[PDB]
């Protein structure tokens, strides 16, 4: 009924994208809600209380659904910043299939007019599942067909015990539009105005921002003893900040906030012989349940020379293609690493600095201590994390009064009103009912599943590059490898793969 | 969502007591193939939340109108070849429905029989069979006794892809009392 | 879970028609709705038969 659209057109300031996939929806839990909780495996920090439902929802939060590696490359080089504007959404071509096995023969008979029902909610009245970056995105590669993920959510509890504060929902309680074969569904959405993302990295570090030639007019304490006295020491002396002394020169703005992390080497010989990692493992907690700190405040991973060391937690660790689900060794997985924020934000492993302690006197020798943590303070600037490619797009600000600078910590655009979820469900069709009345709930049903196509379209808005720089740039380029193995392309047997993640910071602006 | 079997293989029946010697317990009545779905209970209409929210803030309440709509009708035919139970969908095979605003039939609801729309929307329920009683003595039925043939009314006919509506109105009736007095 | 409305038995004698399970006595309750499948005959006999033809095809909706 609709016309397949996968394509992108360049309008200049704005750029439109569209993609389309084929989806298949099973039927979950045989059409009945369930209470699910932890197995009570004695780990108190690990417990949950929640409900599984038959409802399916398909959720696109990741880039590679929308952008093809080419278009990614073409956008990432030429633009300072970009944000979405609207989006349009269209289902079409719905159809239903009924599987029935007579003896061992598995047979699939098409059917008509058996209905599927769908509803969105623009009112944000449901638990909001997306944003935890669960798998099940539209497949990277358009050829493949994917199943839709089951729904569910958690709630307040203690161990297996659930409080009286706990809530519950019955999703049928909303006005779901009904769909039958030959019918299509659309709704137009609008993104709220939100600051551009930053695609660039600065060309000059904070400490080095100054004029080399001219000496500023402030002084600083030079040396205590003239030499001597020594017992009488000597009167204070003063010198001026100059080309020779960069450290003493004075600065307006302070680097961003910090938090310590643990240093883990890739080389097992250097790493601590004994056991660590939860020895270990910087954490926070609620209600006596310690939550290991996953990717945290932005900060730089490593200094120049090491390159071997990496943070133990904050750095996102993706798996490669065909990766194992459990106990996989490093060589099968990709580590993302940020050396580009060295210009402002602190190094992760290192301390924030040293701070005065004692109040000195003649017999009292000065004492200091390494500061292990620093909160926000006036006159500070910092840079946001990179969005990569397979990384998430938008997350929802938790609806609350308390906020400070709502930037998600996986990177993305914090939205006050994210694109509403869409949920989808088959209509239960009863099996042969009993002849006489039965007080029973009638648990019999007919097995089936459906399929169709989904068209997602986003209209981006850009900011073009005005850069006046002289010498050549740095660009992203796949090259220098003569290997028979080609990147971003099917193997001989048709299994797609991604060589390495792709960060967004390539171009350059002065600070 | 509702599912309707076929009762008594499409034929009326006389049903009476087994005559188990208890004179106070006897009946004389007729079972029919007709199904009727009957909502008389609250929890069909109100969810416990809305119940709570209404029950606190209001002195009294009564209904005004009501609207009713069927839709999405479909038919299934089960046939067992040997032991294999098979269900083949069919088209244009018709279902027929009629109401009566004239109150010309025995009125079955009001005895609070089970078979309300299930409390919880997820479940799917069968529609209850019909039937009614009549004057009698033991097994004996008087000459005053009556009988009906329901086909004798103008039932509208429904076929797949057709829907049915009718609007009703409640007559003015005093509010119910939701409150209890503070002084004896 | 209690009942909603009940019908006043149509009669002359009345005193304050309030049902005893609680509810709203109506003079004209919401009409009942009745529903039935249309009987679809099985394979009929070739020659005439005076019988009522009790064969049918099983179905439900």
């Amino acid at each position: 009924s609709g016309n397949w659209h996968c394509d992108s057109t360049w309008m200049g300031d704005r750029v439109i994208t569209t993609s389309t996939r084929t989806w298949a929806l099973p039927t979950y839990n045989n059409h009945l809600y369930k209470q699910i909780s932890s197995q009570s495996g004695a780990s108190n920090d690990n417990h949950y209380f929640g409900y599984s439902t038959p409802w399916g929802y398909f959720d696109f939060n990741r880039f590679h659904c929308h952008f093809s590696p080419r278009d990614w490359q073409r956008l990432i080089n030429n633009n300072w910043g970009f944000r979405p504007k609207r989006l349009n959404f269209k289902l079409f071509n719905i159809q239903v299939k009924e599987v029935t096995q007579n003896d061992g023969t598995t047979t699939i008979a098409n059917n008509l007019t058996s209905t599927v029902q769908v509803f969105t909610d623009s009112e944000y009245q449901l638990p909001y599942v997306l944003g935890s970056a669960h798998q099940g995105c539209l497949p990277p590669f358009p050829a493949d067909v994917f199943m839709v993920p089951q729904y569910g959510y958690l709630t307040l509890n203690n161990g297996s015990q659930a409080v009286g504060r706990s809530s519950f929902y019955c999703l049928e309680y909303f006005p779901s539009q009904m769909l039958r074969t030959g019918n299509n569904f659309t709704f137009s959405y609008t993104f709220e105005d939100v600051p551009f993302h930053s695609s660039y990295a600065h060309s000059q570090s904070l400490d080095r921002l100054m004029n080399p030639l001219i000496d500023q007019y402030l002084y600083y304490l030079s040396r205590t003893n003239t030499p001597t006295g020594t017992t009488t020491q000597s009167r204070l002396q003063f010198s001026q900040a100059g080309a020779s002394d960069i450290r003493d020169q004075s600065r307006n703005w302070l680097p961003g906030p910090c938090y310590r992390q643990q240093r883990v080497s890739k080389t097992s010989a250097d790493n601590n012989n004994s056991e660590y990692s939860w020895t270990g493992a910087t954490k926070y907690h609620l209600n006596g349940r310690d939550s290991l700190v996953n990717p945290g405040p932005a900060m730089a991973s490593h200094k120049d020379d090491e390159e071997k060391f990496f943070p133990q937690s904050g750095v996102l660790i993706f798996g490669k293609q065909g990766s194992e689900k459990t106990n996989v060794d490093i060589e099968k997985v990709m580590i993302t690493d940020e050396e580009e924020i060295r210009t402002t934000n602190p190094v992760a492993t290192e301390q924030y600095g040293s701070v005065s302690t004692n109040l000195q006197r003649g017999n009292r020798q000065a004492a200091t201590a390494d500061v292990n943590t620093q909160g926000v303070l006036p006159g500070m600037v910092w840079q946001d994390r990179d969005v990569y490619l397979q990384g998430p797009i938008w997350a929802k600000i938790p609806h609350t009064d308390g906020h400070f600078h709502p930037s998600p910590l996986m990177g993305g655009f914090g939205l006050k009103h994210p694109p509403p979820q869409i949920l989808i469900k088959n209509t239960p069709v009863p099996a042969n009912p009993s002849t006489t009345f039965s007080a029973a709930k009638f648990a019999s049903f007919i097995t089936q599943y459906s399929t169709g196509q989904v068209s997602v379209e986003i209209e981006w808005e850009l900011q073009k590059e005005n850069s006046k720089r002289w010498n050549p740039e740095i660009q992203y380029t796949s090259n220098y490898n003569k290997s028979v193995n080609v990147d971003f392309t099917v193997d001989t047997n048709g299994v797609y793969s991604e060589p390495r993640p792709i960060g967004t910071r390539y171009l350059t602006r002065n600070l």
